[PDB]
C-alpha cells in the first residue's frame, strides 16, 4: 500500500511524481488557520500503510518545514506504517557547523533532530549541500545526484572542447566529479581573494561550463562569468540543480553575460524568473519516480547512480 | 549570571522587563539569511550563565517558533548553563488532542518536544490555553495568570452589580475563577447551538464583563455582546488576556455594541488595531519580571499567584 | 494473530469481551508472591502476534497498575509483536497538572511515561479524565465515549421535557455534548461558592439527568441532587461512565433523593453497591469489543463515534 | 543545602537517620485519596537543594514503589537540584533474570527504569540481593554491605570453634565472606535435592551460624536449622540483614530450634514477630547516616566498607 | 529471508552453522584499512530481511567487538528488517559490577549499551558469566547452556561414583546444577583462603569433574587439580564451555595432573593449545543452529533446554 | 577542580600539557587484563570535580577507543562533575558518509554515539578531517587547527616566492585557507585522473608548500612532489597535522623527493620514521594547554583562532 501525499511546497512536482507512479496523490487538508498557523488532516486510512511525503523544505521556508513535520506527527498518530519524507530540497544545510566556534547553530542538525522526533523513517533527498548531513541521522538517508539529467542536457550542446568551471572553492569535488563524467575534460576553479576574483587554469578560446548545487542570489555566478569571459572564454554556461533565486537573482541573470542557464525542478520557479528568455528548465520527476518505486519495493537503491 | 535575550516577536516587552530588572538586554543577531531562513548569532561570552530567552510564538507564528528553537541550540552549543524559555504566549496550544479520532496533529505536544530537544530547561508562560500542557514537558512548567492585572483594572470601573460572562463554554471556569475574585458576584454563560445564542443565566439591567483567555477573530465576542445587550444589559466589557486579533477583528470591534476592550501586552498590536478608540492595554512585564527574579533567585514561584 | 490477556483488575468484562469477539483469553499466570509482588509468566508463544492486554487501573490502583506494566515486560521480552493496552478506567487521570505552580506531581504523565517506557504500542481508554492524556504519550491513544451507550438508556425513560445538569463546572462541556444529542434540550449547571450551590437556568417541574464522568464519593452528586429537588424537580437521574464508589458512597447512595443511578462497567461493582435497589449497570463490552476487532484488522477507527 | 524527606514505609528509620544526622525531616504530605491513589505535596521551597528521600520498598511493596517514584516526580517538577533514593530494602530484586527464557518479566530492571525516567540522580541500597543490579543503572549505585554491623554482634557471642553455613547455595559468596571476616572459621554449605537436605561439610559438636541476605518466609531457614541439629550442631544462631518475614514466619520462627535470630531493620517488624522472644533487632541508622553524609559533602565512599 | 553474515573472530564455527542450516554465509567484505581501521561493505540486498551476525567477542576483543558494532550499523543504515547478533562468547562479561563502590566501569553494560545504540533487536548467547547481564539490554536476550552437550560427553566416560566438583566458589550454582543432571551425584567445593585449597566435601577415591563456565589461564584449575589428587582422588576431568586459554595456559595444562580437558568450540583453538595430546573439543554448531532457527520461525525456544 | 587524565595513547602529550598547565595527571591505573581486555581503575576521588581526558584514538585505534571509553564510563559511575574528552586525533574521521548509498557505515557517527552515551559532556580535537563532524555530537565540539603553528614554521623557512599547493581535491579548502595566511600567495591543485597527475596553476620555478590534514601512506603525497619537481619547482616541502605514518610511509618518505615532512605531535611516531633525516615534529601541547585552560576558566574559546 503506497501512498503519496503532498504539501504546498512542490505540488506540481508531487504531480508529476504521482503521474509516473500511475497513482495519484492522497487526499489531505493541509491549509492555514485565520492566524497562520499550519491546519493538517489526513482524510482517508492511513494504517499499516508505506507513506511518501514529498515536500520540499524551500521559501518560505519555516511555513514548509512546519508543514512537513505536522504532517508526519498527523500520520504517525493515525497508526501509519513506515513513513518516509521525499524532501527535494532540503533547506538549512549550509548551516553545518561551527567556523572557529562562533556562538552559531547547527541548524541542519536541529532540522534533523525535528525530523527524528516525529518519527519519519527515512529520507530521500537531492544533492545534499553537504554530505555529511547524512550522519545528522540515524535512519537512512538517500542522497541522489541530480547529475545524470544536466550531463544528459550539456551533451546536446556540442560544445567546443569545454572546461567545467567551479564559481567557488565549495564546488570543486563536484565540478571534477562532472568532468570527469563529460568525456574527461579539464577543469578550472575560480579563487577570490579580499574583491579580485583569480582564475587558476586555461579558459582561452573554449566554452565554459558553470557547475554549481545551486544559485541562491546569482551574484558570484554573473561574477564568475564575468572574469571568466574577460579572460577570452566564447561562451559561458550555468548548471545547476536547486533554484533558489532570492534577493536581487532576477536583474542579476537579466544583466549577466551568461547565455544560458539550466536548472532542476526541486524549487517552483516565481513569475519573475520564468519570465528571462535564457533560464531553461529540467524536471526531476522520472528519477525520484524511480527511486520512490525502488524503495517501496524493497529494491537496491544503488542503481539510481549510473549515467 | 543573569542574561536576557529577546527575539523579534516581542521586542517592546523584553526592553520593558529588561528596564524592570535593572539590566538590559544581552547583544545577539538575529534576523534573516537573503533566503528567508532564520541567522542566528550570540556576540557576548554565555558559558555557564543563567540564561532567559523571552519570545511569544505569535504571528508570523513559525519564524517565531524556528527563531526561538535556533536560539536555544545556538546558546547550548555555546556552552550555556541553564536556558529559560520565557513565552508570554505560547502558539499552537488550541491544537492539544484528537476529538473523535480525528487524523489530525497534537501540535502542541510538538512544540513541547521541539523545545526539550533543542535542550530548554524551564518554560514560563501566561495563560496556557488548556492547563494540561505543562504535561507536555519534561522541565517545569510555570503557567501564570493574568487575572491580578485585568481584576485590578476592573476594579476602577464601578460596575453597577456586575456579572461575569464567559463567551463560550471552554470559558466557564475561568469565568468562575474570575467572578469568585469580582467580590464573589454571579455568573452567566452562553450557549450556542445549531446560529442562535442562548444565555443561562440573568443578565437584566445588569453590567456584563465578558471574560476570556483570548480574542482570535472576536466573532463570537461580538456575537456575545449583542446576545447579552438584546436580552437587556446595561453596559458590556470585554477582557482578554492574549490578543490575537488575526483576520477580520478591526473590524468586527469597530461595528460592535461592547463598551471596551482591555488586553495585555503578551502580544504586539498592529497599527489598525491601535487605531480603534475603545481597544486599551495592560502590562504583564511588572509580573513577568518578577516571575523571572524569583526563578533566577531561586525563591519559591507561589508569591506570584495572589491578588 | 490476536491473542487477548486480562489481569486481575477486570476479569468479568475481559470475558465479555473474548465472549464477543469468538475468541478465549490467552493463558498467563498472573498472581502475587508470599510478599505481595506481583508475579506473572506468560504460558503460551507470543512471537511475533497481535497481543491486547485488559486491565482497568482501578482500586487497588497501584497493584493493577504495576501488574499491567509487569504483564507488558513480560510480553516485550518475549517478542511480542505489537501491545495494545486496554484500559477502559485510566487512574490517576484527575492529577493532570500542577495548579499555581503546587509542588505536585502530575502523576497521570508519570503513568504515561511508565507505559510508553515498558512498550506499549497503543492505548484504548474509555471517557479519559482530560482529553488532553491523549498528548501525554506518543503512541496513538484512542479516547472512546460512552455516551452512546448511556444515551440509549436515557431515551428509554420517557422524561418529560428533561433538562441535562453538570453537577460541577468541570462537567459543562460533557453535559452540552449530551444535552445536544438528547433531542437538543436545555442544560443547567450547579455552582458552588464558599458551602450553598447556586444553580444557572430554570429546573422549575422539569425531570433532571445529571451527567458525569465519574462518580468517587457521591457527596457533591447527592448535594446537586438535593439542591435540584428543593428548586422544583420532579425526578432526578444521574449517569456517569466510571462507577468508582469510594468511601461512603453507599449510604449517600442509599440516604440520596435519586431516582435511578446507571453507571457502565469499567470498574467492578462491590457487594455493597450491587446490594443498593436503585444502582443499575449498562455493558461497555460490545463496543469495546468493536474497538478492539477494528484496530487488529487495520480498519478506521472513526466509526465508533455515532450514535 | 541538604534536605532529607521520608515516605510511609520507613519512618522510625528516617527519623533515627535524621537524629544521627542533626537534622530534621523535610516538611511533606504524603497520604492517599479516598480512591486509593496516592497522593504527595512538598511543603518547603527545594529549589537547588541536595534532596534525599528515605524509602523502603517492602510490602506493601508496590504501594511503597509508587510513593517514592511520585515523590521524585514531585521533587523534579519543583527544580529540586539532586534527588538521591536511599532504599534500605530494593523490592523486586529476586526478580532478575529469564532462567532458561521463561516467559516472565525482569521486574528489577523495570523498577530501576521507572526511578530513572522520573528523574533519580543516585541510589543508595544495602545488600542488594543481585549485585549485578548495579548495572541496571545509568546513574551510581552504592551497595553498602551491613555485614559490619552483624559481624560485631556475632564476635559478642563468644561462639565454641563456628562453622558458618548458609542455608542455600545462593548464599555461598555472602557466607564465605563472612567466615573469612570471622577470625576465619571454616564454611558449610546446606545442597538441597529432590526434600532431604544434604549438608557438605562437618558440623559435627560446633556452633553453627547461619547467614542469609533476607528471610522470607523461614521454611527453609528452619528446615536448615533442623538438619543441624540432627547431624550434631549444638546451637543454631540465624543472622540476615531484610526481615521480610512474609506469609507463616511467625509460626515458623516459633516452632523452631533456632536459639537466636537477628536482623537489621531494614523494614518495620510487625506486632506478631516482635512478640517473639528469640528475635533480635540491630539498627543500620548511624551506617546510612553517615553514608549520607559522605554522599552530601562529595567525601570518598570507600571508607564505609570497613569493619 | 534468513541471511547469515560472518565477522573474522569465528569464521569456521558460522560456516558449520550454515551448513547446518543448509544455507550459505552471506556476501560482506569485512577486514583493515591501512591504518587498522576496521572496514566493512555489505555486497548484497538485505532490505527487510531477517540478519543474524554470528561473531564471538573473544580475542583480540575490541577488534571483534567494533566489528560487530560497525557491522550492525551497516546493516542498519541499509534497511535490514531484523538484526539478531549471535555472540557465542560474550567478552567483558567478567566486569558486571563495582565491588565496594571501586571505582572501576561496569563494562558489559558498556558494551550492552553501544549494542542497543547501533541497533541490535536480539543477542544469542552460550552460557553468560552472570546471567544478570539478561537485564543489561532492553531486547529479548536468550542465554543457552552448553550443559548437554558436555553431559552427553561425560556420561560416555564411565566415571566410577563420580563427583563434582566447582574450581571456586563462583561455580558452585552451576557444579549444583551439573551434579543434578550427573544421575544426581555428589558435590564438593574448592574454597580457598588466604594459598591453601581448602576442600569440603569427600573425594577420597572418586572420579572427580571439574566444571566452569570458562578457562582463562588455568592457574587455579590446575591447582585444583593438585589439590583433589592429594586428597586421594582417582581421576581428574576438566570441563568447561568457552576455550579462552590465556597467557600461560599452554604449559599450564602441559604441566598438570588433569587427565582430559573437554571445552565447546566459541573460541578457536590456537595451535599451541592443539598440540596438546589431551585437550578434547566438542561442537556447539547444532544447537546454534537449531537456536537460530526457531528464532527464525517464529517457534517457542524452550525447546532448548532440555538433555 | 581540574584534574587530568590519561590514556596509553599520547601519554608524552599529555605530560606536556600537564607540565604547561603546572599541574600533575591524575592517578589512575589503565592497562590491560591477561586476555586483552581493558582494565580501568581511578585511584583518587573525582566527585563533583572538573574531569580533563587526554587521549587520541590513533592506531592500534579499537584499543585506544576502548580505553577511552571505558575510562568515561568509569568515572561517571564515580559521581565526577564534567567530563571532558581532549581527543587531538580522531580516529574514524574519514568514514563520515555513505557515498551514492553504498552499503557501508558512516563509522564517525557511531563513535560519536557511543561517547554521548557513556556520558561525554564536550570534545575537543585538532583538524577534524570533516568539520560538519561537530554535528555528530549534542555536546559543543571545539574544533581547533593547527594552522598557527605550522605557518609559524613556514614563516622561518624563507621561501622564494612560495605557491601552496594540495595533493588532492579535498584538501582544497584548507590549502586556500594556509595560502591567504602565507602573505597572500597563490595555490595550485593537483588533479588526479583514470594514473597520471594533472596540475592546475603554475609552478614553474617556485618553491611549494604541500599543506594537508593527515600523512597515512604517503603514497600520493609523493607522487605529487614528484609531479611538481617534474613540472620544474625548486623545492618542495610536506606540511601536515597528524603523523599517521601507515603501511609502507617510511620507505615512501625515503625515497622520495620532498626536502622537508612538518607535522604536529596530535600522534606519537615510530623508530622507523624517528630515523629518517628530513622528518620534523612541531608540538601543539601549548595550544592545546590554553584550550583547556580557558574551557577550565568559562573563558571565550574564540581567542584560540588568531595567528
Ligand atoms: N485566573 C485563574 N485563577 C484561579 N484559577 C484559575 C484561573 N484560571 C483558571 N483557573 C482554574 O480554575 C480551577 C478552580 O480551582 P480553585 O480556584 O482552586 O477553586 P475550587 O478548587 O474551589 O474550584 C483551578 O483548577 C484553576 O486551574
Ligand atoms: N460524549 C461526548 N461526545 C461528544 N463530544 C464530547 C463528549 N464528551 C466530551 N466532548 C467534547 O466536547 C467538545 C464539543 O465539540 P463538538 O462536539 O465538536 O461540538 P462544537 O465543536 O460545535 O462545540 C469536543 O471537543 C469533545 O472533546
Ligand atoms: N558482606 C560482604 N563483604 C565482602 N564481600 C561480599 C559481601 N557480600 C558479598 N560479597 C561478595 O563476595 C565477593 C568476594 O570477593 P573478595 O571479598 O574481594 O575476596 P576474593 O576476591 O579474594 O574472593 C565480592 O565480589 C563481593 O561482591
Ligand atoms: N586552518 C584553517 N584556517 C581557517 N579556515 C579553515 C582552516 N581549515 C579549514 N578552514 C575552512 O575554510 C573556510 C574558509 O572560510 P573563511 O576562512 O571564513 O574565508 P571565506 O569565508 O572568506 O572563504 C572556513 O569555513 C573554514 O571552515
Ligand atoms: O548566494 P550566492 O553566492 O550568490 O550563490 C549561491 C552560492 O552560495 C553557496 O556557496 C552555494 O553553494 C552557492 O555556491
Ligand atoms: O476565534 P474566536 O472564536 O473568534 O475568538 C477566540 C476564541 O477561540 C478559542 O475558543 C479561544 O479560546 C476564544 O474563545
Ligand atoms: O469525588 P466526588 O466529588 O464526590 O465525585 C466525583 C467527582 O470528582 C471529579 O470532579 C470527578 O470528575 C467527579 O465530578
Ligand atoms: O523464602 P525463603 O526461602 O523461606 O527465605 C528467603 C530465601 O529466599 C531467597 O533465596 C532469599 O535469598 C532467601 O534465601
Ligand atoms: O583466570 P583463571 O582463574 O585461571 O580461570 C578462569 C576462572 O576466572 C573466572 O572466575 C572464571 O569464571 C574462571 O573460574
Ligand atoms: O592515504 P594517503 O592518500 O597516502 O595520504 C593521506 C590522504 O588520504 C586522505 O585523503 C587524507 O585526507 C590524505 O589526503
Ligand atoms: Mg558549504
Ligand atoms: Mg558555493
Ligand atoms: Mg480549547
Ligand atoms: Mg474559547
Ligand atoms: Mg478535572
Ligand atoms: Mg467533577
Ligand atoms: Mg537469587
Ligand atoms: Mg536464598
Ligand atoms: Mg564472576
Ligand atoms: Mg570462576
Ligand atoms: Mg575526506
Ligand atoms: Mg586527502
Amino acid at each position: 500500500d503506497m501512498k503519496l501525499f503532498a504539501g504546498n511546497a512542490t505540488p506540481e512536482l508531487a504531480q508529476r511524481i504521482a503521474n509516473r507512479l500511475y497513482t495519484s496523490l492522497g487526499d489531505a487538508a493541509v491549509g492555514r488557520f485565520s492566524d497562520g498557523e499550519v491546519s493538517v488532516q489526513i482524510n482517508e486510512n492511513v494504517r499499516g500503510g508505506d507513506i511518501f511525503i514529498i515536500q520540499s523544505t524551500c521559501a518560505p521556508t519555516n511555513d514548509n518545514l512546519m508543514e512537513l513535520v505536522v504532517m508526519v506527527d498527523a500520520l504517525r498518530r493515525a497508526s501509519a506504517g513506515r513513513i518516509t519524507a521525499v524532501i527535494p530540497y532540503f533547506g538549512y544545510a549550509r548551516q553545518d557547523r561551527r567556523v572557529r566556534s562562533a556562538r552559531v547553530p547547527i541548524t541542519a542538525k536541529v532540522v534533523a533532530d525535528f525530523l527524528s522526533s516525529v518519527g519519519v523513517d527515512r529520507v530521500l533527498t537531492v544533492d545534499l549541500h553537504a554530505e555529511q548531513i547524512q550522519g545528522f541521522f540515524d535512519v537512512p538517508v538517500d542522497n541522489v545526484f541530480g547529475s545524470p539529467i544536466l550531463l544528459e542536457d550539456m551533451l546536446q550542446l556540442n560544445l567546443d572542447n569545454p572546461i567545467v568551471v567551479s564559481p567557488d572553492i565549495g564546488g570543486v569535488v563536484r565540478a571534477r566529479a562532472i568532468a570527469k563524467l563529460l568525456n574527461d575534460t579539464d577543469m578550472a576553479i575560480i579563487d577570490k581573494r579580499r574583491q579580485v576574483m583569480h582564475i587558476i587554469g586555461d579558459v582561452a578560446g573554449r566554452d565554459c561550463v558553470l557547475v554549481d548545487d545551486m544559485i541562491d542570489t546569482g551574484g558570484t555566478l554573473c561574477k564568475a562569468a564575468e572574469a571568466l569571459k574577460e579572460r577570452g572564454a566564447k561562451r559561458v554556461f550555468a548548471y545547476a540543480t536547486h533554484p533558489i533565486f532570492s534577493g536581487n537573482a532576477a536583474n542579476n541573470l537579466r544583466n549577466s553575460v551568461i547565455d544560458e542557464v539550466v536548472v532542476c525542478d526541486t524549487i517552483p520557479l516565481s513569475d519573475e524568473i520564468k519570465s528571462l528568455p535564457n533560464v531553461r528548465t529540467l524536471t526531476l520527476s522520472g528519477m525520484l519516480a524511480e527511486a520512490i518505486r525502488r524503495i517501496s519495493n524493497e529494491e537496491s537503491i544503488s542503481a539510481m547512480f549510473e549515467h
